[PDB]
RNA sequence: UGUGCCUUA
């Protein structure tokens, strides 16, 4: 920083004012600098006299080059963020061409910001404090070829998708849910770590659920429209995607979602039904199997009993079944344990049995008194490991 | 006995 700016032992002078700074010329070294990007931070928020404002303007938001410069960088672009935030609140004749020439410069440089480490937080205020008319206008400038891909995947521009979600109509990134939902790109992005966020925050957005009541009944047919043509996407690869180290996650939220009961079910029949034994096996369609059990529909869940007790030929010399296999398996021992759960949880009243227009306790009773004979049969095996020694205090919590 | 991400002075 400036020479005249310093005191004897070369530090930062104590009584400096923002005015002297801002006529010095040299606000680009204080900016990037922690000592003085300190200083500047706690003066704008202070009073400031609009000639004092007006500067600002000029030297933060004022020219690309410096903008860019300031908003890429690890301090400026805090100082960025409070200079748009004061421009926004001041309502002079410059008003709109300020906020015009920032729609510009971010537009202009949308791809290179939203991937850099601290300009993505300028993007981000910008999206959800800008005028709304404005802000879509950025949204506008995202690409729409394979950068979009790493900018779902990328670990700081992944947050700039999820913000736009939040705060944007869904008018206006209807095009990022086509996107995703092309087959090759939904593989890609749902099979990384942030790209299964971003898939997860946009299912959630497009979700009928209570946070979504104030939409007008036409936003919600253009948001159902949307969820219907991802969910497709999601449904033909459900597969590939249930036992993914990480679309796995997407999977089980939509089972898990009441709101998506309708997708719920494709995806337990489409992927799931007479490949219970082998995905049950899995490390990671294994959690899929379970919040499967968990949330089914009492019809289909009766199915997928049917399936453990009844849908597999022992094996031809030893006898073992499907269930001799699943509860002695190191993955599938916890989805005999979600099912012994669920038939206790059912029978002891903490779960509801009618569905459907009849009480299905009939059916709860039944499972409950397969598992209760498997365990009584095999209670010193199951003796020897703590998912048998579970299952048999499951059974006698249940007595008492 | 079994999985992830939530990122800046």
């Amino acid at each position: 920083l400036p020479t005249w700016s310093l005191d004897s032992n070369g530090e930062m002078r104590s009584r400096l004012s923002l005015s002297e700074v801002l006529d010095s010329g040299d606000l680009m070294k204080f900016a990037v600098d922690k000592t003085g990007c300190q200083f500047l931070e706690k003066a704008v928020k202070g009073s400031l006299t609009s000639y004092q404002k007006f500067q600002l303007f000029e030297q933060v938001i004022g020219r690309k080059d410096d903008f860019l410069k300031l908003s890429t960088n690890i301090f400026g672009n805090y100082l960025v963020q409070s200079v748009i935030g004061i421009s926004l609140a001041t309502n002079d004749d410059g008003y709109t061409k300020r906020q015009e020439k920032l729609k510009n410069f971010i537009s202009s440089q949308m791809t290179d910001m939203c991937l850099d480490k601290f300009a993505c937080y300028v993007i981000q205020s910008s999206l959800q404090n800008m005028d709304l008319s404005l802000a879509c206008k950025l949204v506008q400038a995202l690409p729409r070829d394979a950068r979009l891909i790493a900018i779902c995947v990328d670990q700081n521009a992944n947050h700039v998708i999820q913000k736009v979600v939040a705060v944007i109509p869904l008018k206006n990134w209807e095009f990022i849910v086509d996107f995703v939902a092309t087959p090759e790109h939904l593989r890609q992005i749902c099979s990384d770590k942030y790209g299964c966020r971003v898939v997860q925050t946009i299912i959630e957005k497009l979700t009928a659920d209570s946070m979504n009541v104030d939409l007008t009944s036409a936003a919600q047919n253009l948001r159902e429209r949307a969820l219907q043509r991802l969910m497709t996407s999601v449904t033909n690869r459900c597969q590939e995607l249930a036992t993914n180290e990480y679309a796995n996650y997407i999977i089980q939220h939509i089972v898990s979602n009441d709101d998506l009961a309708v997708y719920r079910e494709c995806i337990i029949e489409k992927c799931l039904m007479r490949n219970l034994l082998s995905l049950s096996q899995e490390k990671f369609a294994s959690h899929v199997v379970e919040k499967a059990f968990l949330h089914a529909p009492l019809e289909l869940l009766a199915e997928m009993m049917d399936e453990i007790f009844d849908g597999y030929i022992p094996h031809p010399d030893t006898g073992k079944d499907a269930l001799d296999i699943m509860m002695f398996h190191q993955f599938g021992n916890y989805v005999v344990q979600c099912m012994l759960t669920i038939c206790c949880d059912a029978v002891s009243g903490r779960r509801q049995t009618k569905e459907g227009g009849y009480d299905h306790a009939i059916s709860f009773q039944d499972w409950l008194k397969k598992l209760h004979s498997r365990v009584t049969k095999e209670r010193h095996r199951l003796s020897r490991f703590s998912s048998g020694k579970k299952m048999i205090e499951t059974l006698a919590n249940l007595r008492s």
